[PDB]
């Protein structure tokens, strides 16, 4: 996959907010993963938590990285989920699956070279917060 990480500084938006954890926090190029140092997102405690980030256009996608909260002791808050490609029309183009990180800082999410205007991740656990230290995505080499 190439190395520029398309997310960086695009606009993203998410369920809901809470304690301050703006959307934009997954994507400010900062993966600091502990919520004090403010680079860590937070929707609400609510059913199918998500986050997205706008690409701008559409993009030959190949890697989503997923960068997980790291103090608090509630990592695995994000557990049973989906990471989400969208076309344009927003309609979905690939979907992935995972129960865990398995106490693991990050996940690599490969798709195979799909074209994807937008990057979603959605919980679907009940009354759960989605908390992201960062989002990173890159293009499929050449
Ligand atoms: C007091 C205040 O100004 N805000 C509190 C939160 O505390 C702030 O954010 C934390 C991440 C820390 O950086 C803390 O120093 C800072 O004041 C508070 O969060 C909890 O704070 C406690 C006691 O210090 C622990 O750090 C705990 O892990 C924090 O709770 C977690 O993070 C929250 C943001 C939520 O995700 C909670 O569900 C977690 O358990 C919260 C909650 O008590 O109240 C703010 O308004
Ligand atoms: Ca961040
Ligand atoms: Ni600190």
């Amino acid at each position: 996959v190439e190395t520029e990480n398309i997310a960086r500084g695009k606009q993203a938006s998410q369920s809901s907010t809470a304690y301050g954890g703006a959307a934009t926090r997954a994507v400010d190029g900062n993966v600091d993963s502990d919520y004090g140092h403010h680079s860590v997102t937070h929707t609400n405690f609510e059913d199918n938590a998500w986050w997205q980030v706008d690409l701008g256009k559409t993009e030959n996608v190949g890697k989503v990285k997923l960068y997980n909260r790291g103090d608090g002791n509630v990592a695995n808050r994000l557990s049973n989920f989906d990471v989400v490609l969208l076309n344009e029309a927003k309609q979905e183009v690939a979907r992935q699956h995972f129960d865990s990180l398995n106490g693991k800082a990050e996940l690599e999410v490969f798709f195979t070279a799909k074209d994807a205007r937008y990057v979603k991740v959605e919980l679907k656990t009940k009354n759960t917060p989605l908390s992201l230290a960062e989002v990173e995505v890159f293009r499929s080499a050449t």
